[PDB]
This record gives structure tokens, C-alpha cells and sequence, in this order.
């Protein structure tokens, strides 16, 4: 009840503060040009939020369903999408049975906004994972992302700024099972927030352990004052 209400105020800030366009410019067109180079139609994305990596992928002309776990988060993306422009294909679906509900193959899945971290059961991870995999075409590839907890785990720790220094992201605690981060806001809204620190070949293994082919891992600078590690890693793991 509570958890999934405090979510919502947290997403429902990070956009209030942080524009779409500010944020396209911030990242790339990195996701884009992934999939453009493949050749990619119809994508899926399997953490659709308020709907910033659907609405951008739609804008670019790709095909895409916008599934989520939550009915109130797609009901924001939808309506973020309208606000753009453009009809989006809500499909509110958990990771653990992903075909119940969704009954077409894809060209690619997307799976970003940090949002695999969130599961703190390894047999869910390998059930998501599969998940995926399996609404994949043959020729398919996964495009997954995730904090850089390798830095945090094996270390002298400080905030991460986005968006010029609207809000800082301060790795309250950490250990091998557990980061807390603290989410404080411009306006001064504070958020804590639980996630499992995924270490960057942990999430490699277990690609690869439920059949992804090939993966390759891209260091994804994020933030706003760079360090010489990323913030964030960025998989793209292929089906075959």
C-alpha cells in the first residue's frame, strides 16, 4: 500500500522538476542508435514508469507497447505520451509472467530507468529474465540498465547530481545485499529508496545463465559532474 504510494510521490517529483527534453539532451540518443543500427521495429518496454524511454522511442517512429507492472504509473505514461502527441499501448503486466497478457514477439525489449535493481529475490531476477527472453524474436536483443554499484560496494562516498543539481543521489547505505539511497530535491523534498547493488558481472552471469548469447556492457555517464567510472551501466545483450 504505503510503498507503492511513496513511489508514486517520488516519480511524480522527479518529473515535476525534471523536464523530458532537459533529460533527452542529458542522455543521448545512445538507446535510440541502438536500435536504429539493428534494424529494430517493434520494441517493448517492460519498465515503462511514467513513460520517458517509451514516449522518446515513439517519437523516433519505433513500434512499441509500454507494459508495467503498475495500472496508476501507465495511467501517467499514457497521458504524458498524449500530452506529446502520440497514442501509447498501456499493457499492465508483472515480470514474473509476461506472456499472459502480451501475446506478439518483439525486435527488442527495453528495460531502463534503473528499474532491474528493484528485485531483491534472485529466482525473481532469473524469472524476469527469462520473461524477457522469451518475448523476444530469434533475432531479438535486450537493452537493460542499472546504477554502478561496483563503485559503491569496493569503496569515500557522495551524492550524484541530474539535472544540473536538481536532485542529488547519496548512497545512504550500502552493503552486498543493500543500497539505500537518499533522493533530495531542489525543492527540498527528500526520498529513500531500497534497491539491490547489482554487481555489473552479477547482471552479466545471469544473462548469460538464461540463454542471452552475446552481451556486451556500455559505461553510461548520467550525471551531471562526471567521474572517471560511470553512473550507470548500460547491457545489450543479444538473443542469438
Amino acid at each position: 500500500h504505503y510503498e507503492e504510494e511513496y513511489v508514486l510521490g517520488f516519480v511524480d517529483k522527479w518529473d515535476e522538476l525534471i523536464d523530458w527534453e532537459s533529460r533527452a539532451e542529458s542522455e543521448g540518443d545512445t538507446i535510440i542508435n541502438i536500435l536504429k543500427e539493428r534494424g529494430v521495429k517493434k520494441v517493448l518496454d517492460v519498465a515503462t514508469g511514467t513513460g520517458f524511454n517509451s514516449v522518446r522511442l515513439l517519437q523516433a517512429g519505433f513500434d512499441v507497447v509500454s507494459a508495467d507492472g503498475s495500472a496508476e504509473m501507465l495511467v501517467k505514461a499514457f497521458d504524458n505520451a498524449r500530452d506529446h502527441g502520440y497514442l501509447m499501448r498501456t499493457v499492465q503486466a508483472d515480470w514474473r509472467w509476461m506472456n499472459k497478457d502480451i501475446h506478439d514477439k518483439f525486435d527488442a525489449i527495453v528495460c531502463l530507468g534503473n528499474s532491474f535493481t528493484h528485485l531483491f529475490d534472485e529466482g525473481d531476477r532469473r524469472k524476469a529474465l527469462a520473461e524477457f527472453y522469451a518475448l523476444l524474436k530469434h533475432d531479438g536483443v535486450l537493452l537493460l540498465d542499472q546504477r554502478n554499484y561496483d563503485a559503491i560496494l569496493d569503496d569515500s562516498k557522495h551524492a550524484h547530481y541530474y539535472c544540473g543539481d536538481t536532485v542529488s543521489v547519496y548512497p545512504e547505505h550500502v552493503d552486498e545485499g543493500l543500497a539505500r539511497f537518499k533522493y533530495e530535491f531542489s525543492d527540498g523534498s527528500v526520498y529513500n529508496l531500497n534497491m539491490f547493488p547489482l554487481r555489473k558481472d552479477y547482471t552479466r552471469q545471469l544473462l548469460h545463465e538464461v540463454g542471452f548469447q552475446e552481451i556486451n556492457t556500455l559505461g553510461d555517464f548520467k550525471e551531471t559532474y562526471k567521474e572517471d567510472e560511470p553512473d550507470f551501466f548500460l547491457h545489450v545483450a543479444e538473443k542469438n
